């Protein structure tokens, strides 16, 4: 069976994760401090913290902006559900925006018309688009229009660690930024994420909240604030520091095997029976989704997929489908490209361990199952 | 140097990760499901979650409990911060109750007094007491005065998986408990916690706060409400899974070398140099903690401990002193024993790799201390 994640851990990690379980530093330690460093240096961000996981680093993102009851935030319609869900655990309301057909990414100029029109209760506060599947296209006119209206911008980089805009990494234009090392993402820690920023308050403000306010004074550990244990282990961080100097080879083989994909694929494209992804410069390729058409069932589509050997499946959710963000200016927009990528969107095996006749193998499968041979 | 805590983690278990790691079954599976079977085995109780910590198990007990703006908790004076902080992360306010010099537990009788007393505004939802150190005393009492005034009880067992209260297992009688797998715990995961209950709503709701509220439907995973992310590793689960059958033999070789101290340190407590903790039936021994007579700097006794060999700590903080939970409640009422056990409470070595000439010579490098020879 050709599988759509078979995550990668280094041999050298799960040793060092041996020797730690072994010795027995097991808390946030000199590997999380180290694999911290290592994520700014790789980013060329001032700050990194590690934490438990990517809604997380979300979370404190939005407490260090202290975003909560009374706020708004814009989401993108199309993304996995922690990054509406997360905005209303602190009490604000998840405004949610359409995405563009073509990057799955929040669409601009709706995102611009929709603060335009902005008409409270609430007072706005952010954007946190999705760099989807570790497409940056977007990115600084999102920074662009955070600036002209005052806003912050919170980059949920999720599926996005390695990702490019032009001569930026993603999850350095937000305010803040935030990375997932979940099993689907192409670095993983099990579980895991990173929020990073310029910002040296929201650095340290985040830093209190992952730790239950805990930092060092004169005498000792001091209890400055209220706070939360979002803290990653130490055996995990070094998991992550393993994975991470690869992590750039890693994404340039991901887009060599989407060239694959795109050759392959470019008759049915033609045809008009599914749309590709454009693999934009930049692009970490987290996520290779088509989009099927309208003639097509996903349903029928992945269990004959399945049956030939090939594991599929939707690429994210509708948050306005889910029916949970009711704030008013939801239900009084209209959405579609968002609830159209969340029935057809499908997303094809593409990790570390798939080679040219897998990819093959695949695009011929689809080939058939589409055109009925 | 004889240390306070030397995390064991058995070497089948170091294998387990290893194995998890290589073939790459990361998120929470068949392992955390089978180790809170395990846990809900042990503890006689209908469910268990494992989570990211201790801190979240009381989180997600809180937020099922729906617990936030509006609301009070009471929380007792001398615990980790921990304990009154994620209450007020909900929107609720700590009130806090001073606790028995005796056995480091929240006084029974100045919680029923608090609550006779209570004038809001907030509306009173729940007693959050602390089995500190893994003492189950005041347990039954604290159910009984639960009851009596129609609060929730949310155990903060977060060191006491293990303890048992008579016949009853720590964090089974509260609605629900929670107990973290710090390393500082008995039982580790590194970072990890569990939240047990015997209510199927609280059980089935805590459980979607932990996933993004995700659940099993007929088509596939729904997604129901919004959430979190609290989850545990799937190797993380395997190690605690590994060392959970030990842990009654552990609890066991601990209340042993309760009985070493005890009997060693005895004649100190009958000079009224120092107080000893009462290790009653059940007590899980997760800490031994003394408390230094007011002739003595505890800071000055730390240093000549670390000079001969033997690392100390303070034991926990107390509430009241850190100014963080300014309820009109807390700033009006007066704390005696918590800011005495703060300033006077000294933790000393006791794990599973200590001996009886490990504690012969601490108990000697004490003594020597306290009578100057
Ligand atoms: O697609 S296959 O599974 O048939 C072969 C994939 N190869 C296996 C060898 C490791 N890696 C080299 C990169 S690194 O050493 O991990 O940085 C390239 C990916
Ligand atoms: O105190 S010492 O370090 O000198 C010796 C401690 N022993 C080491 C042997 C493991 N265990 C047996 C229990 S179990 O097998 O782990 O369940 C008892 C604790
Ligand atoms: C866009 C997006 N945002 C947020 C998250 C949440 O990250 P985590 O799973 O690490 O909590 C995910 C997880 N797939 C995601 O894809
Ligand atoms: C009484 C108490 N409550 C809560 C916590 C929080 O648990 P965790 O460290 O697993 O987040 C601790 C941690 N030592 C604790 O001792
Ligand atoms: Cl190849
Ligand atoms: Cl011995
Ligand atoms: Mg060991
Ligand atoms: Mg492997």
């Amino acid at each position: 069976m050709i599988k759509l994640s078979q995550p990668t851990i280094p041999e050298a990690a799960i040793e060092r994760v041996s020797e730690i379980l072994r010795s027995g530093q097991l808390v946030h330690g000199e590997e999380c401090e180290s694999f911290e460093q290592e994520l700014a240096s790789f980013l060329g961000v001032k700050h990194a913290l590690v934490v438990s996981n990517g809604t997380a680093a979300l979370h404190l993102a939005l407490l260090a902006l202290d975003i909560g009851v009374g706020d708004a935030v814009i989401v993108p319609d199309f993304t996995f559900a922690a990054t509406a869900n997360i905005v209303e655990m602190t009490g604000a309301k998840a405004i949610i925006v359409d995405v563009d057909i073509e990057t799955y990414n929040m669409d601009s100029e709706l995102l611009e018309s929709c603060i335009q029109s902005w008409s409270g209760p609430e007072k706005l506060k952010a954007i946190m688009p999705v760099l989807e599947f570790g497409n940056p296209h977007g990115l600084k006119k999102y920074r662009e229009i955070a600036n002209k209206y005052n806003l912050a911008l919170i980059e949920d980089a999720a599926c996005a660690l390695g990702a490019k805009e032009q001569d930026v990494m993603v999850g350095t234009v937000g305010d803040m930024g935030c990375f997932s090392f979940h099993p689907r993402k192409t670095l993983t820690t099990g579980e895991g994420g990173a929020l990073v920023t310029n910002n040296d308050q929201l650095y340290e403000k985040a830093k209190l909240l992952r730790s239950h306010g805990m930092m060092r004074g004169e005498f000792g550990i001091e209890f400055r604030c209220i706070g939360l244990n979002y803290r990653l282990t130490n055996f995990q961080a070094a998991i992550g520091r393993a994975i991470l100097p690869k992590l750039n080879g890693w994404i340039e083989r991901r887009r060599e095997l989407a060239t694959i994909y795109e050759d392959a694929l470019a008759p049915l494209e033609q045809q008009g029976l599914i749309r590709l992804p454009k693999i934009v410069e930049g692009h970490s390729v987290q996520t290779y989704m088509i989009v099927l058409s309208d003639q097509f069932n996903r349903t029928e589509v992945m269990k004959a997929l399945k049956e030939g050997g090939i594991e599929s499946s939707l690429g994210a959710q509708s948050m306005s489908e889910l029916k949970l963000f009711n704030h008013d200016s939801n239900t009084k927009s209209n959405y579609i490209i968002g609830p159209k990528l969340y029935i057809y969107g499908l997303a094809l095996p593409l990790h570390e361990h798939l080679n040219i006749d897998d990819v093959n193998k695949i695009t011929e499968t689809l080939e058939q199952i589409l055109l009925k041979l």
